[PDB]
């Protein structure tokens, strides 16, 4: 058996967005990404699925079924975010000088906190509550995330960019969001410091910044090609982290960290070690170095920049295959997240629903990287497979736990393993195609169902360990039975 230490904790990572619609009043049309999802062009191009997200499963309404069902399954922790959008849907005054591009201090105050308050939506945040205060009562230690990606509409018109008018809101490529989003974050750290554990700023900002404004096939609002404006998303994205970790310590003593989306760069051949250093500096080391160490390019460090982290969420899926090349190094297609749906990569390993590639080693080499370099706790904040059939994912999900188990043994303080996710949701510009659920979802009827791999997972919670009975399942799905 692989036992884990008795106080780390198995359990599931949801966002908003992706699981709260789908039930009576559920409905928040006031996101960027609810305009986006809508949008005519965006269907006809094919740049979004059609699918609607107030189709979903219905996590706003069914929220004591989605906990019960966890409970059953013996799972100990959640990360879940509240949508900015439902608690703040309207317009907030102009505060503030916006041609100044660094933020280096946003001032949170008990005056400033309640004047915020009047603006607030008390039935959702009501709302929030009730859900919240159900999760506690399961015994579930939960992490609280601010934002995971949809921003208010009043913040960002995201079809306004994508047809190049810079004159509305343009979400990230402005301070005001900046400031809005540590107020923000202050503001819900105080409302709910007594329900939360600990706290994340954000999901996956190297997405937000990377397919935004660069991978703009990937049906990522704005959707507007521009290295250019990429940098200065991220840049604002990086100081809006530090606001906000400024700002939850003014109201609470509770860890604070940042959930990011990882990769385990890995060599074509044996010369190309070069190629991957510069692949982890470029995607993972220059974004944690601004946040952890204060250190930014305008080479200098920012005194307002460094020291604010607690804790890092490590979101693992698969890796990417590199090669030393002579302007710096390129990624190759057929490994990693770049292969053919249900089929195998160049190295004949099984690829997912998604076409992402087998792998779990890259998660170690993830967890261990962070730990040599910054010495920061982790959890595993998402881990997880497209797949409805079931076919690989109890490989998936022992094989990857197992990997997390030898980090442990390596010396990596990491103190949870969430998987992605408790139920199928909407996989953004995919839709509702893409199932990555322990439990499956009639999106008709709302209704759950166990998955094997989810009465594996019951096994592994309940025992807090790889038990000896499924310890078989630490292997590659078999390939010749797969599509191919
Ligand atoms: C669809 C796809 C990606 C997204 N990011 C934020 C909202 C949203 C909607
Ligand atoms: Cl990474
Ligand atoms: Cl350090
Ligand atoms: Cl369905």
């Amino acid at each position: 058996m692989y036992s884990f230490p008795n106080s780390f904790r198995f359990g599931w990572s949801q966002a908003g967005f992706q699981s709260e619609m789908g039930t009576p009043g559920s409905e928040d049309p006031n996101t960027d990404g609810y305009k986006w999802v809508h949008d005519p062009e965006n269907m006809a191009a094919g740049l979004v699925s059609g699918d609607l997200p107030e189709n979903g499963p219905g996590y706003w309404g069914n929220y004591k079924t989605f906990h019960d069902n966890a409970q059953k399954m013996g799972l100990k922790i959640a990360r879940l975010n509240v949508e900015w959008s439902r608690i703040f849907p309207n317009p907030l005054p102009r505060p503030f000088d916006e041609s100044k591009q660094d933020v280096t201090e946003v001032e949170i105050n008990e005056n400033e906190l309640k004047r915020l308050d009047e603006y607030a939506n008390k039935d959702a945040l009501n709302h929030y509550r009730e859900i919240f205060k159900d999760l506690k009562s399961r015994g579930l230690y939960f992490i609280l995330n601010m934002y995971h990606w949809p921003l208010p509409l009043w913040l960002h018109d995201p079809i306004r960019v994508r047809r190049g008018d810079f004159t509305g809101p343009s979400g990230w490529l402005s301070t005001r969001t900046v400031y809005e989003f540590a107020r923000f974050s202050a503001y819900i750290a105080w409302k709910f410091d007594d329900l939360v554990d600990e706290y994340s700023t954000m999901n996956e900002p190297n997405v937000v910044g990377g397919l935004g404004y660069v991978g703009v096939k990937s049906g990522f609002p704005p959707g507007y090609l521009s290295f250019e404006l990429s940098r200065r998303a991220m840049y604002n994205i990086i100081q809006a982290h530090a606001r906000a970790y400024d700002g939850i310590k003014s109201v609470s003593k509770k860890p604070v960290g940042i959930i990011y989306a990882n990769s385990s760069f890995q060599p074509l051949t044996d010369k190309d070690m070069e190629a991957v250093e510069m692949a982890e500096n470029d995607n993972r080391w220059w974004f944690f170095d601004a946040i952890i160490r204060g250190e930014i390019t305008r080479k200098i460090v920012r005194d307002d920049l460094k020291g604010r982290l607690d804790w890092i969420g490590v979101n693992y899926y698969t890796r990417t295959v590199v090669k030393r090349t002579e302007k710096g190094y390129v990624s190759l297609g057929g490994y990693g997240h770049g292969c053919e749906r249900n089929s195998v990569s160049l190295a004949g390993l099984p690829t997912s629903d998604f076409g992402w590639e087998f792998f779990p080693e890259g998660l170690y080499d993830v967890l261990t990287k962070y730990w040599n370099r910054y010495h920061l706790y982790m959890y595993v904040t998402e881990n997880g497979i497209a797949d409805d059939a079931d076919y690989q994912r109890p490989y998936y999900l022992v094989s990857h736990v197992y990997q997390v188990h030898r980090a442990i043994n390596s010396g990596a303080d990491v103190r949870g393993y969430l998987h992605w996710s408790l139920a199928d949701n909407y996989e953004w510009a995919s839709g509702f195609s893409m199932r990555f659920g322990l439990l499956k979802v009639d999106y008709n009827t709302k209704r759950l169902y166990w998955r094997p791999s989810a009465l594996v997972y019951r096994e592994i919670a309940t025992n807090g360990a790889i038990t000896d009975e499924i310890e078989h399942l630490n292997s590659v799905p078999p390939v010749k039975p797969l599509r191919h």
